[PDB]
């Protein structure tokens, strides 16, 4: 019920592009192509409401550090992704919300914390309760996902819309 | 039908309530009763699609920036009114759209600029060129109206619906 600008942030290879491409195409990318800066748009029915999601999928590998503030300035909603099989990506996510609040200057920014790659949880490095405790401290929702399933990815994107709708 | 939440903004005595009640009930109100806050609901056919409007008619006297931020938060479309026979009400409207964007956080907010009381044009203090220039700077439609005109009032609410169908 408006245009929704979501920025997906997180370190290299956590599955930011696989999550966005699952949402947009219903396909799973199996190869790893490091992202420069990709924009997607899709219509979605969130609780029957028409919502045009515009998704900025950013670079994680070496990111584009200085520019991240520009991405944050322009974003309305933020999906903070880590890989649950990579402890370091989780650690890398911990300053991200503070950086968002710094750029935006207000505390109630719509964010979701995502632990991705749940289908690889035989090699889990970060437990649900850890992710969930970070999200609780931030006051935002926590989800765990696999970019392999359309269903999990659709609820992710549906939820960020609800968070942006209620701010 | 879809819901359209519309907020009517501007300075004291420009005719916000009179426009709203002409729209809703088809009565022109002559008495000046300063508004605190009132909600109206009304179903209109815009380009033959039924649209239901929930209109928030606001106070114009004794500003209160915080109340205005709440009014804005709940609205998806905005009608900014000045009285063409009151120059100060036109200058008063000029910060208003910027406050709207600030509160909303999204850039392309549906707005129409209205110079009301065109029936009292013998006392016009704000020319059509001026009002039209502010609207061309804002990139929004401009209208001059009279609350005594069912035709102009219905075209005003019809047009805010069209703008909200855009963004
Ligand atoms: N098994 C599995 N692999 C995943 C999943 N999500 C991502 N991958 C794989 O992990 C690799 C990286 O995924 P990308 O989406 O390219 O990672 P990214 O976060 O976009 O990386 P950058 O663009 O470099 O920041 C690819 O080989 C993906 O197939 C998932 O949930 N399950
Ligand atoms: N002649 C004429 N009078 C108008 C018109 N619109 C409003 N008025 C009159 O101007 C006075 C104020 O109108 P309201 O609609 O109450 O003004 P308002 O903007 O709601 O004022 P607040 O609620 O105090 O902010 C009343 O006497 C109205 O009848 C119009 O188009 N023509
Ligand atoms: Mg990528
Ligand atoms: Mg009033």
């Amino acid at each position: 019920m408006r245009e929704y600008k979501v920025v997906v942030l997180g370190s290299g290879g956590v599955g930011k592009s696989a999550l966005t491409v699952q949402f947009v195409t219903g396909t799973f990318i199996e190869k790893y192509d490091p992202t420069i800066e990709d924009f997607y748009r899709k219509e979605i029915e969130v609780d029957s409401s028409p919502s045009v999601l515009e998704i900025l999928d950013t670079a994680g590998t070496e990111q584009f550090a200085s520019m991240r503030d520009l991405y944050i300035k322009n974003g309305q909603g933020f999906i903070l992704v880590y890989s649950l099989v990579n402890q370091q990506s989780f650690q890398d996510i911990k300053p991200m919300r503070d950086q968002i609040i710094r750029v935006k200057r207000y505390e109630k920014v719509p964010v979701i914390l995502v632990g991705n790659k749940v289908d690889l949880e035989s090699e889990r490095e970060v437990s649900s309760s850890e992710g969930r405790a970070l999200a609780e401290e931030w006051g935002c929702p926590f989800m765990e996902t696999s970019a392999k399933s359309k269903t999990m990815v659709d609820e992710l994107f549906a939820e960020i819309v609800r968070q942006m709708n209620y701010a």
